């Protein structure tokens, strides 16, 4: 067999918006790879993906598989053009109640993960002269939000590290921006009440929870040759919620 | 057909956004400042399009002008206020005019044509309001203080206006451009310089996103700056 | 008689913010020129200031005023070389009922004046090399109220053109910076209901309404020799009401 | 005496900051990370103020010292976290070391000690947590992406912390230095070209930023960013 698309890589690809990033840059024709935690959730993104991608298992806490997950992308799909840190988690608390792990396993995923799969993707992108990172942030980076402080503090981090890292390889037409979802569908807006989902859509200028396909929207342009002079952004999709 | 207007369509990115507007299935009345320029619109337009005179500094004209839309083609369901020009001076030796004159042409008809459009799109529960603003209303440059007060003015009222009819699903935006080719090659080595990515931009790529704005793929994006300055300035 | 301190120019000075704005100032040693709208308001505030300031009738919206109102202070008392651009109204309305006038009168009596006083202080701060101008803004220049999209994109532009002329001006050592206010405890809010005021201390981190002191403390610092490496920013004075 | 923190005080911005304090009527603990120079600290603040010896790396070390703060001083009722080190490379050569240990120094100790206080100042229904960030977490620069990620998270730490703590009237706020003199002169009037102000700032500008912070006159200013920097950036 041969495989001859630009690849992406999109980490949490299982639900939710990752799962719809991984769904919409397969329709743009990309080969995509998707992670999961789990071997059974890897062969699930195997099997949603069939022919025009990959499921393959990643704890992106852990810098030899995330060398190695690459690694293995390179040697059977093609060099990493596209990729999307989508794989996160929280451990909300306030401070006091903050223990050192809530707050080393959350900077671990988030930013610690974006910075060492930036890295190790940058050769192939540097010799192709072309990339797309896009890091998913979140709205709460910018509208604090109690009991989330190592949250806020890795998507904050991932935001400025974009932008240092925008600076450095512009010459090389890598573009580096990140997406803030605001409130989106999910299975967890999904367990809350119809009270508190109305709630929360009261907060948005358009009136309701937005959905995955709107963020997947919004990563499909920022990887598109549309958007080849956006660099070092953030794209808000949060229907007003917050408006920068 | 949905109705787009494009003010200021003659070249450059008015140009670019009414095309491409055009490619993505919208009639689009383009306007110009003379009849002759209108002409010209009208003549590449063909039959996805319309040309119109229209000095945005004048109330009265805006509202014949939408009011011919509306009776002949339909309602306006995208605005995208794009006309313009510069005066710039020091604050110094920046005068009552050049204040003014930038002022009215920016910001002012922003509010009056946004104003003029919004019947229409609240009928329809849908609309693009989406303003060209600059990347001068957040890094300031030397001389162009009537300029940049206007620009970062049209970025405030679109959050206002978002706000104000999100429920009826309008969205209002901007798009900020860096330095876009237009025309003085050393100093052009010096704007690149200052972009990330090292090199001009070009109208297309303000088209690109004011097309993304405009289309289903930007519902639940309103109220925001979308920076299209290959890094120039990263907010 | 003599006149040997700087001099302190603040606009609107009758009550509230800018009363407390043009006291605190004297008591840093400035002679403080406050203005209000009729010669009898203008009275009033040459009796609080005594013979440490002056008030003069002035109406921001007119530029024959102005000009007579900073020449009367050359010709007096001294050059101006604190400008505080305080003076205000609002005209809410939904952009559908917003008349001409509505936005006009607003862009104009905000915006407009700060572009022509501080056109006008700019030679004699030039002269000193030394000159602040502090501009009275708004948290809703930054978190959109619907209804108030005139004072919204005149604070905006007051904010820029501020960034536009402290780059023109720092050579000179003028600085040009802003304040932006959050809900603060005025003759408005006095009306309001004790329900509405709660409402309104609720969405305030610090859980209470400003006083105008708080505001007159801030220009007061950038007003003075511990602000002089500040200039072209926004100070936002909300109690975390709103956060940047 | 109202008893105040600040780490990395032997030099610089740190040493203006504890002296301004001290003037300002506080007791000033400030630390540094040899005996040596926590002697130094002792000698130079006399009466007013104490050094103490702190890695902010070791979570043991901050206890201790906070402990031994509160069983001789009295609560730390003002914190300034202002320790830090810088460990530049482009991305491609930032080793792991490089990143963790500038994460760790700036982000983690603040996550660390601002916990640590917390419990002093929530009895005290006052504090004030100053967080010194940088303009670097604003306008990017090439070769210190882990710097600039450690202190634009310590911005959005500060925010969530402010709405945590708001209603106990303690302030969470940072302050972001410019161009700031330290020690290399045609290269110094670059740096100085692309401020405003035209020079370079002092130490004691951002001791004179903290000092507004840290008093009475910046009671209803939580979860900010103050930037100090002559215009260098302008937010
Ligand atoms: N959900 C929302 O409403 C919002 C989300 N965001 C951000 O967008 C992204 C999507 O969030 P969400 O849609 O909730 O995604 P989900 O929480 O729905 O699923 C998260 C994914 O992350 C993966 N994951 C979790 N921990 C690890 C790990 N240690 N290593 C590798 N992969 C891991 C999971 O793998 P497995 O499937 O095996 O568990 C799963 O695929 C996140 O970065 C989140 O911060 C921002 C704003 C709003
Ligand atoms: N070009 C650039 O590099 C950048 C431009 N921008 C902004 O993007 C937009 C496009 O810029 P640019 O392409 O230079 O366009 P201009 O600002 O030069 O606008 C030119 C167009 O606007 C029309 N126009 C001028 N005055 C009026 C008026 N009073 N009433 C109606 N129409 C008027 C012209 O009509 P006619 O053809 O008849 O003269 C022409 O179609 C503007 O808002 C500009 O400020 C932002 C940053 C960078
Ligand atoms: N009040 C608040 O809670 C907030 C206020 N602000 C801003 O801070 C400033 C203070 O607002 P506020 O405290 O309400 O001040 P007030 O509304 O209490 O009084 C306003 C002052 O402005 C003067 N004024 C009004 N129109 C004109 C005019 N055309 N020419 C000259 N002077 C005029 C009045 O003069 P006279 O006394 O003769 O009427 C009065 O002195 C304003 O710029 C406002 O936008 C921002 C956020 C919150
Ligand atoms: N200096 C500047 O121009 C600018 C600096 N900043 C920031 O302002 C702050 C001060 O900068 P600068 O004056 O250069 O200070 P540094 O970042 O050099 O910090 C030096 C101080 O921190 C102490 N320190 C270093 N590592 C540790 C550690 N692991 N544990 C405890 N203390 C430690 C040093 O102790 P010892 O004396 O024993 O070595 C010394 O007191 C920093 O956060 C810096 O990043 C921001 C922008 C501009």
């Amino acid at each position: 067999m041969t495989q001859e698309r630009k690849v992406a890589l999109v980490t949490g690809a299982s639900r939710g918006i990752g799962a719809a990033i991984a769904q919409q840059l397969i329709q743009d024709g990309y080969f995509v790879v998707g992670t999961a935690t789990s071997e059974s959730g890897a062969q699930k993104l195997t099997d949603s993906f069939g022919e025009q991608g990959a499921g393959l298992a990643l704890d992106v806490r852990n810098l030899d598989e995330i060398e190695a997950v690459v690694s293995h992308i390179e040697q059977n799909y093609g060099p990493v053009l596209v990729l999307v840190n989508n794989a996160g988690i929280t451990k909300d608390n306030l401070l006091l109640r903050m223990s050192e792990d809530d707050w080393d396993d959350i900077l671990n995923i988030h930013l610690k993960a974006v910075y060492r799969l930036s890295k190790r993707v940058l050769k192939g992108m540097t010799k192709a002269r072309f990339g797309r990172i896009i890091n998913i942030s979140s709205v709460v980076a910018h509208f604090a939000n109690p009991g989330q402080a190592n949250y806020s503090a890795a998507k904050a981090g991932i935001e400025a590290f974009s932008r240092s890292l925008a600076k450095e390889m512009g010459s090389r037409q890598i573009t580096v921006n990140s997406v803030a979802p605001g409130f989106i569908a999910t299975e967890m807006t999904d367990a809350l009440s119809e009270d508190i989902r109305k709630k929360m859509s009261d907060q948005v200028a358009l009136n309701r929870l937005g959905e995955p396909q709107d963020i997947a929207n919004a990563v499909s342009f920022l990887a598109s040759d549309k958007a080849g002079y956006i660099t070092g952004t953030v794209l808000h999709v949060n229907g007003g919620l917050y408006m920068a």
